[PDB]
């Protein structure tokens, strides 16, 4: 048809391919072919002139399928699609004079978590600075499809930079970006706990970035290795000991093995027991009368930071609960911990 | 082969079981002529750490060796003195040494006797001692940094030299071991004097250099109060870690008085959501709190008025997000109307929408 092959001709063409637009209303790829051979942030991004660019040849398309009889013009879209790949990002760039996003739902329907999916990778391969400035957006406009798994996660950080993570944060505090669930932050974590030194300090600073409670996500200790794990262990010490400490979360602590090497539950427990020095004597009274955890365990901690806290003037096993669950315990491996009974005997 | 004279180093030449060997010529370097130790320190370098489990019984296996002797010998020093013209030849031929001997010191007595060896040019010998440990073994450098600090406080805490030493090499495994270091008692990074200084130079450093630092400051106890005025130098674009960290530890921080003039004293430019991101966190936590001190500062208790009239009105514009009634705080709007009062007609109509919130009913 010839009005196509003057869309040809021409590579303001907008009103050209509004000629196919109109045309298109009752054998396609030779079209999408035609579309594909013949064809993104601004550096300055200043609002309504980022959309400068938005106009041009192809994006007309978008223009197009966002004004019933919404729906027999899409399949071009999705041979394009079919076709080139990385459009499929492009539209989401479009919606971000465009109504709502919930036009990419019903693009997505031809191939919405996959192709949400594989766009992003794309954007993320491609252009970085896309991918930024577009995770808020597809966040909020996505949230069931985004905040259930690290993969986009995962995605961002990989490829962030301090700046963007600097943005990120932001936006995140600024109520305008959220990317965990209190249901998914930790399964997310223990995701990350296999990912790379700085995209593990990123998805930790992230979730910082947030408001959700340390507890939620305490459990994680379980996993944290010593020899594996250094940023989650650093994150979490530094933001525990800025807690005050419950019962579940001491005994999180001290179910932790103690390898000489070490040192997270020590200088917790020494932090704890410096600043909540009676609340931490009371959970750990209430833990030695047999709430693994093994007692021996729960005595090798308490002996590392006995023989810790001369370094400073703390009358921590000074305690009275202390002392109390020390004489009631005592009552095989005795000899082991000879000096610390005898803080509560002699 | 090597110009020569005395056979007891001759017979530790010929073996190369060392030690007495060695500690033979260490007697014999004491009624000697101080002319010839040039070519006995020459003929030791020409000659020539951490044990892999790091065990005070295999470490002590590394302390013994031919040329620790010498430290010992100077370990049991009056006559305390008159020896160390042969090690200080030997660190002007072998610098490395300069380090071995603080290794050596960490089954030694106190490391007292390192500036001793000092001075023989202890502040520009320790940087130069712990830069060149740094160069050869960043292992060593981890687990000798803590007495470092230790015992030389005052020529470590000085300048950001030795920490930026440390962590332009460091691991995020030897960075946790060092923030478990600090908050176990055993190593002091920074102090309430230094702290502000080495952070702003520290500004300078790269991306995990940074990174480091700050978590290794945020392992100690310094309030942030301290070093909050650091937000004046930092710059939006060309200052993100800084940023980012101070952003997530002020989120813990009940707002002080010139933690909000510090706030509200950096630049408005549209991409940057440091203010407004704080502004929001305290404002929804402690709403009166942070309106009593914007309140004293409005009052005028640099910071130009319409700095803070436009953070306010960015969070203003912000706050419509979420349900929050800090425009409804009386100690904000007494400000409001006290400002409007005595108020530049021009900012009038350039915030009627943010004094409206003091005025209309």
């Amino acid at each position: 048809e010839s009005l196509r092959d003057k869309v040809l001709q021409l590579q303001a063409q907008c009103e050209v391919m509004q000629e196919i637009v109109d045309q298109v209303l009752e054998s396609e790829q030779l079209s999408v072919l035609a579309s594909c051979l013949q064809e993104v942030l601004p550096e300055e991004i200043t609002e309504e002139s980022l959309e400068e660019s938005v106009g041009k040849p192809l994006y007309l398309i978008f223009r197009n399928l966002c004004q019933s009889s919404f729906s027999l013009l899409l399949d071009l879209l999705s041979e394009l699609y079919q076709k080139q790949p990385k459009i499929g990002y492009h539209l989401l760039y479009y919606l971000r004079a465009a109504g709502k996003m919930n036009l990419y739902e019903s693009f997505a329907q031809a191939t919405l978590h996959t192709c949400l999916m594989m766009d992003m990778k794309a954007c993320q391969e491609d252009d970085v600075r896309l991918l930024c400035h577009l995770t808020p957006s597809i966040y909020t406009e996505f949230p069931d499809e985004t905040l259930r798994s690290g993969e986009l996660l995962n995605m961002i950080v990989a490829v962030i930079d301090s700046a963007q993570l600097q943005e990120l944060v932001c936006h995140v505090m600024m109520g305008n970006l959220v990317m965990f669930r209190k249901d998914s932050v930790l399964n997310i974590l223990i995701q990350s706990l296999d990912w790379e030194t700085f995209e593990q300090y990123c998805a930790w600073q992230l979730f910082l970035a947030h408001n959700i409670p340390l507890e939620t996500i305490i459990p994680i200790l379980q996993h944290l290795k010593y020899k594996e794990h250094p940023e989650a262990l650093s994150c979490l010490l530094l933001q525990l000991r800025r807690e005050k400490p419950s019962e579940e979360m001491v005994k999180m602590v001290l179910s932790r093995p103690c390898h000489p090497d070490d040192q997270f539950t020590t200088s917790i427990l020494r932090h704890w027991c410096m600043k909540h020095d009676e609340l931490l004597a009371e959970h750990i009274k209430s833990l030695l009368i047999k709430n693994q955890l093994t007692l021996e365990q729960i005595l090798e901690h308490l002996d590392n930071l006995r023989l810790n806290l001369t370094n400073t003037k703390q009358n921590f096993f000074s305690q009275t609960p202390i002392l109390q669950a020390l004489q009631h315990v005592q009552a095989a491996h005795k000899m082991k911990f000879s000096d610390l009974f005898s803080l509560a005997e002699e």
